[PDB]
């Protein structure tokens, strides 16, 4: 469950165990959450309220940000790009990263060339809610989906790292696995072999294990638009 | 030290194995950093300065955006813009590695870098608010805040640089900007941080920093 103002810290992290800080529906924290699953790492979720935020979550993050990651030595990890690349060199088995410093840093490229997907997708979602004007936004998006597209295509590859899943593919997946919700999966109508990418996500162990429930994430969706605080407990 | 290329100039050939080249410009921060990194790892590099106002045709199959620095390898690879490259040097060069080899600790590196992140364009307007004799007071005091944060972290850790006792990757990719602050007539927004003082003090002193170290009046008249 959800905590927020009023809730109690909770206690010192396990030995054993890593802690995350998250909540059900942000992308953001989707992405750590997926890459402690992949790596089956042993950890345990704290979900926030954050329109309601527990005071002492500011000592966490100064601007209770999420996703944070809490260590048994009581170190602190964010946001979600620094807390996925930690526990990629952090926690042994399954690399991520590949292991060529230049393709660790193509994927580092490919991530910057993805990085005003997650604001369109949101306003997109908020555009449509609203019944604000979204031929921009829409046409906006879609070129930034084009752009993945042609380094899709120019590669040959299911995958953006390549024929195998691996962390870029991993750091994209939660704003794609919205698109259906947000009401804007016609914004990959123009490109194949990004639609073929989002069968190749889904059918991963990790990313399949975490899929949102899609009537649940509406039901949250419906109350967030009419401004309901509930919506975050 | 060498001139620049502009529009009309002609693509430079393959770079030889056993060499990495970087597009910089003598004077910008981002690609001062990544030089940085190149010297302090004792990386033979060639540097090949580019006109910002008047980009080479070719420069933009470099960068998209005719963006620097960027890195080109002997297997025609491109790597930019300045973190990443300095991210893939320490990776892929041996011999001494600039960021901690701790997972945490290196984290915590990149979670400064990103506590940094307004300072770059803060100093920048600054400059040009004094240069053009515009207001500057709440640009100052902008900058000032985000110094109050750095020197937060020195002085709460109780070390001379921002990774601990010695030299590490981090001071060496915010050390651009705090090289600047003199030309740039901002180095009183540095005047409420005893620690942060300590650090310009002690980068300036280290051999890499020094070698890169920027005559004063030689940049004192680029700025004009
Ligand atoms: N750049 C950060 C962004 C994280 C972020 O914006 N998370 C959202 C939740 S999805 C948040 O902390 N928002 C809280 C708020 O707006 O009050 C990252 O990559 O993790
Ligand atoms: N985010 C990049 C920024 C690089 C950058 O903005 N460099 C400046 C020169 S110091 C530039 O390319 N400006 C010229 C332009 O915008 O075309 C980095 O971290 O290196
Ligand atoms: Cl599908
Ligand atoms: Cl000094």
């Amino acid at each position: 469950r959800t905590l927020g103002k009023g809730s109690q810290p909770p206690g010192p992290v396990p030995e054993g165990l890593i802690r995350i800080y998250s909540m059900r529906f942000c992308p953001y924290s989707h992405r750590t959450r997926l890459v402690l699953k992949a790596k089956d790492i042993r950890h345990e979720v704290v979900n926030i309220n954050l329109r309601n935020k527990p005071e002492w979550y500011y000592t966490k993050h100064p601007f209770g940000h999420i996703p944070v990651l809490e260590t048994s030595q009581s170190q602190l990890i964010y946001e979600s790009v620094i807390a996925c690349e930690y526990l990629d060199d952090a926690y042994p088995g399954r690399k991520l990263f590949p292991y060529d410093p230049y393709e660790r840093a193509r994927q580092k490229m490919l991530l910057e060339l993805f990085s005003k997907v997650p604001h369109l997708t949101k306003e997109c979602l908020v555009a449509l809610r609203s019944g604000r004007e979204s031929t921009n936004l829409k046409a906006a998006l879609r070129q930034e989906f084009s752009n993945l597209e042609e380094i899709l295509e120019y590669q040959n590859t299911t995958f953006f790292g390549g024929t195998s899943i691996s962390m870029i593919d991993y750091l994209l997946w939660p704003w794609f696995e919205r698109l259906d919700v947000y009401g804007i999966l016609d914004c990959v109508s123009h490109t194949p072999a990004l639609r073929l990418w989002i069968s190749a996500m889904k059918w991963d162990p990790t990313v399949s294990a975490l899929l949102m429930d899609k009537s649940i994430f509406q039901g949250f969706l419906n109350l967030y638009f009419q401004n309901n605080p509930n919506a975050f407990d």
